[PDB]
Order: C-alpha cells, then sequence, then structure tokens
C-alpha cells in the first residue's frame, strides 16, 4: 500500500539535456535527434528582456555562435530557426539517446513530471499540475529556463512543457515544444495577469477514491445528490464544474471501490461545508488536486506495463 | 522561486535494476559491477513467509537457478551468498552502467529518493523520510520488494535502503545494502511493532526557513526563548528534542535569512499552541518534516554543483 505524489523516472530525459549559450547568456536546452530546442530569450541582453524585438534581436544573431555543451562535448551549431517562442538549432551531431519521443499540448488539469536543470545538468524531479489558469506552481531558480516537463506513460516521452518565465506573482509559465505559450503570457519581463486559479474537481474526486482504496472511510457519509446541486456548490468555493465527461473518466475507480461517482460528490459537498479540515485524508489537511484519475490507476494498481 | 518535494533524478539507478526470480517467486534486484543484490525472501515459498528458516531454505537452493532478466538479456547466475537479509549473486556479466556508487546506513530523519519498480522496470520516483521509528511511509504494491532508496548528492549514488516488508499497519520496512534491517523488524510475515512515530523537529525548522525565503512571514512573531522551554513543549506534542547539534546545522539558513535559530523555535512553539492550522505555510496546513536543512540549501539555492 501507500500513496505518494510520484514522478516519472527521468533517466530517458536526462540524456537529452544540454547547456546552451548565446550572445552571452546561458540556459537549458533539449537535444533530440540532432536539433536543440530552447527558449528564444537565450539570445536576449538584459535591457532586452524588458521590451524585446526577437525578430530584430535574432536576424543579427551569429549562426555559428550559439554555444552548446554536454558533459565533455560541445556541439557545433550549424544553424537556426525560431518557432514561435523557441529556437531550433540543427547541430552537427545527433543525440544517440533520442528515445521514442513525441510532442503534446496537454490541457489544464493534466499532470506531468518536471526535470529541473541548472547549467545543463539534472537537479531534481517533481510531479506537478497545469493549473486551470495555465500556470504551474513550481520550483525554479536562476538558470532553470529550458527545463522541460514530460510523461512516459509507456513508450516514453511525451514532452509537454518548457519553462520560460517566473511571473512577478511567483508562479511559472512556459510553452509547449513548438513554442506556443500556455495561457495569456509572453516572454517579456513585464506586467502580466494570470487567471483566478481554481481547484481541479475531477482530480480531487480521484484522490478521494485513492483514499478509500487506502483505508480512508470517515468522509463517506449517508447523503447524496445529482450534479447540479454539487456544481452549484462546487463553484462558490471556486471548483471547476463537473461534467458527465469527468463522470465517465471516474467509472473504473467507481467499479474498483463500489462507490458511485455521485455519492462521492456528496461527501465532497459536505467536506466543503464540514468534514476535511484536520483529521486529514491520506495524511493531508487540504484537498489535493494534483492527481488525475489516471495517476490513481497507474499507481495504486495499474503499475505494470510501462 | 518555489518549493517542491523533489526527488533526485533516477537515471543512474534505472540502469541498475533487474528482475530476479527464484524457486518460483520474482522481485526486484540491484545489479552493480557483476553482483545482484536482492531480498533474501526471494527464495521463500508462501507458507515459508510465515515462519522461514532461511539457512535451511537456501542450503537447498539451486545455484544455477535464480533467474535474472533485464530487458532482452538474462543473467546466468553462477553463484550465491546470503549477507544478513540480502542475497548477493556473482553473475556472468558485469553492469557496464555501474556508476560511482557507495553504500550508506543513514540515520532516522535523513531523506532519500525511492525508485519504485515492478517486474524489474521503473515505475516512479518520490522523496521520502526515514521516520524516527525507522519506518518509511511509502507507496509499494505487490512485487515492489527490492526497490531501492538512494541519494546522488554529487558523484552519484549512495544507496541507503532496500525495501522488504509492508507492515500490517500499512508502513514499510527494509534494510541497508548489507542486509541490516532498519529498526526492530524481521523478514517474517508475522506480528510486529514499530515505535511511536515522532515529528522531526530539525527538519520542520529547516522548512520554516525555506518558507521565509519564499515569502512566508506571518508566523514570525515577537517572542522567543532558549531551548529548554521549547524542548519542554516540543515533546508533549511528540517532537524529537532539539540539540545544539541541530542548531549548528541550521546556521547557514540563519545566516541566509538573518533569523536566529532560537527565534524560529519561538514561532514554532506558538504554532503548536496557535498559528499554523489553515492559513498554510508553503501551501500546506500541516507542518512538514520531510526536508532536511540540507535539502533546503541544495534546492532553493545551492543548486549547481552536482
Ligand atoms: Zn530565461
Ligand atoms: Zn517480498
Amino acid at each position: 500500500s501507500g500513496f505518494r505524489k510520484m514522478a516519472f523516472p527521468s533517466g530517458k530525459v536526462e540524456g537529452c539535456m544540454v547547456q546552451v549559450t548565446c550572445g552571452t547568456t546561458t540556459l537549458n536546452g533539449l537535444w533530440l535527434d540532432d536539433v536543440v530546442y530552447c527558449p528564444r530569450h537565450v539570445i536576449c541582453t538584459s535591457e532586452d528582456m524588458l521590451n524585446p524585438n526577437y525578430e530584430d534581436l535574432l536576424i543579427r544573431k551569429s549562426n555559428h555562435n550559439f554555444l552548446v555543451q554536454a558533459g565533455n562535448v560541445q556541439l557545433r551549431v550549424i544553424g537556426h530557426s525560431m518557432q514561435n517562442c523557441v529556437l531550433k538549432l540543427k547541430v552537427d551531431t545527433a543525440n544517440p539517446k533520442t528515445p521514442k519521443y513525441k510532442f503534446v499540448r496537454i490541457q489544464p488539469g493534466q499532470t506531468f513530471s518536471v526535470l529541473a536543470c541548472y547549467n545543463g545538468s539534472p537537479s531534481g524531479v517533481y510531479q506537478c499540475a497545469m493549473r486551470p489558469n495555465f500556470t504551474i506552481k513550481g520550483s525554479f531558480l536562476n538558470g532553470s529556463c529550458g527545463s522541460v516537463g514530460f510523461n512516459i506513460d509507456y513508450d516514453c516521452v511525451s514532452f509537454c512543457y518548457m519553462h520560460h518565465m517566473e511571473l512577478p506573482t511567483g508562479v511559472h509559465a512556459g510553452t509547449d515544444l513548438e513554442g506556443n505559450f500556455y495561457g495569456p503570457f509572453v516572454d517579456r519581463q513585464t506586467a502580466q495577469a494570470a487567471g483566478t486559479d481554481t481547484t481541479i474537481t475531477v482530480n480531487v474526486l480521484a484522490w478521494l477514491y485513492a483514499a478509500v482504496i487506502n483505508g480512508d472511510r470517515w468522509f463517506l457519509n449517508r447523503f447524496t445528490t445529482t450534479l447540479n446541486d454539487f456544481n452549484l456548490v462546487a463553484m462558490k468555493y471556486n471548483y471547476e464544474p463537473l461534467t458527465q465527461d469527468h463522470v465517465d473518466i471516474l467509472g473504473p475507480l467507481s467499479a474498483q471501490t463500489g462507490i458511485a461517482v455521485l455519492d462521492m460528490c456528496a461527501s465532497l459537498k459536505e467536506l466543503l461545508q464540514n468534514g476535511m479540515n484536520g483529521r486529514t485524508i491520506l495524511g493531508s489537511a487540504l484537498l489535493e488536486d494534483e492527481f488525475t484519475p489516471f495517476d490513481v490507476v497507474r499507481q495504486c494498481s495499474g503499475v505494470t506495463f510501462q
């Protein structure tokens, strides 16, 4: 038994990370096949950050300059393209460690693992959720830009995230691997504005089933209802609304535990107005929303096949 | 910025894990140089678990039998020794992926990363603490036995833990890599008895400094005291006592924040009788004790050098 916020093993990603340097500046990058992917503000000089014209910043940039390192080997950049907010470089040598990779643009609420890197080397791995306002509540210091987020459900690596900014509010924003920001943000070191961050209802419910599976009963009470009375409470407390689409996703956990999705909503209803709050569930005094129904199945049972 | 319970990157350990099978049964094992290390109850048959005589169970065991696998390659066990509660096998091929490794017997309160594995392959990675009663509150299902815990502070892998039992109470117990159990436990599927699990005071304080560093001030109050009045409260609430040895360990964080260890104890005093408890610190409503002072420095700043 047990329940932990676990990350995917990072081995396959560690062999893809490089130290990228241009003009001066230096940050992390992602070496697949023979292309390096990295944030485009790698080419930005300081005052540039406050108001950059990337097209003009870069049309100057030396090819044959962006300096790329990797342990005891430095990659001779040939040449260069800018895709949206990333730069792609078509360097001299191809990563023998490129695994089956793909690219994904996940949607708010999905979870992924982040390999935080400095000076191109691994620092740590943690499991995080894309918020409904398209931010991440992360852990990144100077030089972590270019660190990526990923899944290896099976057959490896769905790259889904690349870190770019720390917002003035302390939250983190970035792009998919074709350079499209998640959310209303730019790579400008200027005033921004993220949504209201709401709690991911479907994940909270998956977490309640994981608790029942692990011996947490106390909050299963003798009520229930359908999901307009729930939804009409779940949003005064700013929880995203539950749809029949979320209900279908929870089915297997319902079949596991013999507990109807709707009856679980009932105790969640009361937990908002009475229950939670210090007797803890799975050792926490808050309701946690960084597990998908899929994370609960993978872990807790469905942990064999990659 | 940010604060996350992060694990060490697991790449260097993933290449050390094998699927081990004997009599029947099958569990995880650890391939370094050309020796496999695994729990000795690998050789145990079912009824055996309830009352095993390992010396007699094994003196029978076929050499030339323990079956070991690894992707598309199976290792031809030569032969075999039992060290305390592990078996060491001196197999036919040597792991080209053995990195600088060492062995450590960490002490209660230290933290490490666990790579949970099934059928010899990676499943997930999480960051955990050895409790003062020498248990771990983990996440392990059937077949995870042989999964290891490790650090890679720098120059890689201090192996410190190998999983053996799930206690009837739901907690996990295991050994160091020479087979010496942590705590009062045996590899017998019988009645046991773990200590009272107390909160790791020094870690809680490190976590408070991490919070101050990340913009949590509210709990710094205008009190203080020396550490007999603290210790005399910290143990009614069953926190291990704070020593001058813990004080010295916190110095750098004191020098970082300009906050004396003793003044931080003061707010911790009050938090026990008034403060904590729903306005959260670093987004939690409980006091967390799974960060060492060293984890706070590594992360949050001291993240460069391996
Ligand atoms: Zn940057
Ligand atoms: Zn076992």
